[PDB]
This record gives C-alpha cells, sequence and structure tokens, in this order.
DNA sequence: CAGTAC
DNA sequence: GTACTG
C-alpha cells in the first residue's frame, strides 16, 4: 500500500519521489494530510489545488482555444509577433497535458518588455489563475509556467507555458519547445559525438572537450534561420514534428 | 539536492 | 542532454 501513495503525491506538481517518500515517513497517507499538515511551496500548494485537473489531458481543439487567448492578447500589443504553439500540440497528437507557446518577432527587437505586460494583461481577462515559475534572467529569453482556464461553464484549470525568444534563437527554441524529451536528447547526444552543443539558444561548433569529455570550451556558434538549418548542419535528414514524437 | 521544461 | 528556479 506504500507504492500507491508514492503514487498520490508524486502526481503533486512540485512534489516528486524524495517529497513523496519524506511525506511518507511522516505518516502521511492522503491529499488531504498532505494539504493540512505537511509543509507546502507555493508550488507544491497550486498543483495540490489543481490535482485532477491537472491529471485530466486535454482535447487538441481546447489547446488551441488556449493558444489563441494567448495570442490574441499578445498581438494586441504587437501585430508582429508570432504565437505558435509547441510540445504535443505541435506534434499533432489528440491529446496535450499542456499547452507549450513560443513568441517572437521577425525584426528581433520588438519582442523585449512583451513578456511582463503580456502575462500582467492575460490575469486583466480573468485567464491566468496562478504562477507557478518566472525565469526573467534566461539569456535573451524569459519563461513563465503558470495556470490558465478558458472562459465558460464547466471549465478546467490547464498548465500553460510561454517563452519569448529572439528571432536569432527562433528556431533552436521550436526545436526544444516542440520535442519530445527523449527526442531532444538523442538529438543532442549526437552533438556531443560530432564535438557540438545544441541548447535552446543555438547550435554551436567548435565545442572542446577534455579526456574525459568534460567540456571546457564554448565553440562558435552557427547561425540558424530555422529548424532545417540545424538539422542539415548536424548531418540528419529533417523530419517533421509528427515525425518527432519519440 | 530536488523538480521541472522539452 | 541542456537549462532553469525551489
Amino acid at each position: 500500500e506504500s507504492v500507491p501513495v508514492l503514487e498520490l503525491f508524486s502526481n503533486i506538481w512540485g512534489a516528486g519521489t524524495k517529497t513523496a517518500q519524506m511525506w511518507y515517513q511522516q505518516g502521511f497517507r492522503s491529499l488531504e494530510d498532505i494539504r493540512s499538515q505537511a509543509s507546502l511551496t507555493t508550488q507544491q500548494a497550486i498543483g495540490l489545488k489543481h490535482y485532477s485537473d491537472f491529471l485530466e489531458r486535454m482535447p487538441r481543439e481546447e489547446a488551441t482555444e488556449i493558444e489563441q487567448t494567448v495570442q490574441k492578447a499578445a498581438q494586441a500589443f504587437n501585430s508582429g509577433l508570432l504565437c505558435v504553439a509547441c510540445g504535443s500540440y505541435r506534434r499533432g497528437k489528440a491529446t496535450c497535458g499542456d499547452v507549450d507557446v513560443a513568441i517572437t518577432h521577425p525584426d528581433g527587437r520588438s519582442h523585449r518588455g512583451i513578456f511582463s505586460r503580456l502575462l500582467d494583461s492575460l490575469r486583466q481577462e480573468g485567464f491566468l489563475t496562478d504562477d507557478l515559475v518566472s525565469q526573467e534572467e534566461n539569456g535573451q529569453q524569459q519563461k513563465y509556467l503558470g495556470v490558465c482556464r478558458l472562459p465558460g461553464p464547466g471549465r478546467r484549470h490547464r498548465r500553460l507555458d510561454i517563452i519569448v525568444v529572439p528571432y536569432s534563437e527562433f528556431a533552436c527554441a521550436l526545436l526544444y519547445f516542440t520535442g519530445s524529451a527523449h527526442f531532444n536528447r538523442s538529438m543532442r547526444a549526437l552533438a556531443k559525438t560530432k564535438g557540438m552543443s545544441l541548447s535552446e539558444h543555438a547550435l554551436s561548433t567548435a565545442v572542446v572537450r577534455n579526456t574525459h569529455g568534460c567540456k571546457v570550451g564554448p565553440g562558435r556558434v552557427l547561425p540558424t534561420p530555422t529548424e532545417k538549418d540545424v538539422f542539415r548542419l548536424l548531418g540528419l535528414p529533417y523530419r517533421e514534428p509528427a515525425e518527432r514524437d519519440w
């Protein structure tokens, strides 16, 4: 009966195995026990009150409405901005556990300062209901993880991820956000073999390494306007997102 | 460390 | 395999 309890606790957002185990040793057995007695982070507190909803996958159609809600608000600030949903949605599978949204501008200048008031604009609609994390200091990009909910009767809370990237990095950002995770690992794993490096920011060549293969060199960054450029520079056949669902 | 994003 | 903040 311990294993199921570790399952129950691990399905709380923000809680993993180490926390589930600690909660078990404290004698906690139910979600009610956790809510009333355990020390929760604001994250864990939010994931616990949205436990059922976060546990339910969403239809592709509803993920569209979520992206468009983001898209419309973002563009109101600017016509130029691109709001492309990634992750499970872009890979084209029928259900989504979350909605990943990448945002950029063709020029590479107009994207700055939007992130802060885009989030503010969404909160006024009543769209955003909770915030999980913010990474304002992330290179030239910002990432937000929060909880939204579409207008209307009988609607569930959903996990929402927003990142804002420069057009110089829009390629590797999409390559990261669409995934999948296993797919991203394998591709970056191949980069180490070829003496390169792949991040959500850029693909880099001439990357130095030591005897034990630990990285000591930043390498030089190769310009990649789109997803096909990085695929080509890696000596690999391009694959569509649907083909990326590993 | 632990948990998370893909 | 990278890369964040908690």
